């Protein structure tokens, strides 16, 4: 396990890791001060990632934050098999790193056997990685979200970048952090804007919506939603941990229950994974935990604005 920038999702992890290694200001703090929740009932039924901090794979709200606060643009480069590796060589020669979108079917990000899950289903899911080396027959990629690295055959790497996925066709997509005129933001300004937006957009109500949809799964013999939800909600745990770390680094005023809320989300994740794998009939219990944390998060956001 590498000491990679965690961010709160694969996209923000890759952007932050790049910024960390290349000394690009503001990107890390804008990521670490995100405060967000979404729920898409239509994605729930298609077994797509349907909740957590942000829709993806690209975090468009984070891109808007990066433009608004730092005048930083994350440029999407599409390419072709004829040009992509050569463009990669030019980017590595200049910058040493390239942010790429890859089909994670073709790599082994996370050790499921750590949670006693041995039936590790391969899925055509797009995730972000950082390319660090191009050799003749192989590449080295860092998966900062999962703290993993691997060497991949050039054949496999090319397949991972031209693949049809659940969320659409990858075409050698790469992502360039760019600015023609940067801006500095203070951490309290970033948090103020995020917490006001969280309350204005009633993001806590999307947690209640999620809880209500969980209550309605009592008769659903397909428990895959609970696994997807488990994976989706790591982003929320990471935001809570990131805010705890910001509190410490910047000696911030926080409401006193931030750790309790992190614990509440970790317990919801544990119960979702146990429901998925252990055949319990506790959708009502999990629904009740989610609806409880929704109320707690609304109050927490109000209190952050009072004390920040
Ligand atoms: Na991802």
């Amino acid at each position: 396990l590498l000491d990679t920038f965690q961010g709160y999702n694969c996209y923000s992890s890759a952007l932050g890791e790049y910024a960390k290694q290349k000394n690009i200001d503001q990107v890390e703090n804008i990521i670490l001060s995100q405060w967000s929740f979404f729920f898409d009932e239509e994605q729930f039924y298609k077994n797509q990632w349907y909740t957590g901090a942000a829709d993806g794979p690209v975090d468009v709200v984070l891109n808007e934050d990066l433009r608004n606060f730092a005048n930083i643009e994350v440029l999407e480069h599409i390419s072709s098999e004829s040009q992509a590796i050569d463009e990669g060589r030019k980017v590595l020669e200049k910058h040493g790193l390239q942010i790429v979108l890859m089909d994670f079917y073709y790599m082994n990000s996370f050790n499921w056997k750590s949670l006693s899950r041995f039936n590790v289903t391969r899925e055509h899911d797009p995730h972000f990685a950082v390319l660090t080396q191009i050799n003749e027959n192989s590449v080295h990629i860092i998966n900062p979200y999962y703290h993993h690295e691997e060497n991949m055959s050039m054949e496999d790497f090319i397949k991972s970048r031209n693949s049809m996925t659940k969320q659409g066709k990858i075409s050698f997509n790469s992502y360039e952090i760019f600015s023609n005129g940067t801006k500095k933001s203070n951490i309290k300004e970033l948090l103020y804007y995020r917490f006001n937006r969280y309350l204005q957009e009633k993001m806590f109500g999307k947690i209640t919506q999620f809880g209500q949809v969980v209550k309605k799964q009592l008769d659903n013999k397909d428990r895959k939603w609970a696994f997807t939800g488990y994976n989706c909600l790591n982003s929320v745990v990471y935001q809570h941990q990131n805010l705890i770390n910001l509190q410490k680094k910047f000696s911030l005023e926080m409401p006193p229950n931030l750790q309790e809320l992190l614990d509440n989300w970790a317990l919801i994740r544990k119960k979702l994974f146990e429901y998925y794998s252990r055949g319990s009939y506790n959708t009502e219990e999990i629904s009740n935990l989610i609806c409880k944390v929704a109320s707690s998060e609304e109050q927490f956001a109000q209190e952050v604005l009072k004390v920040l």
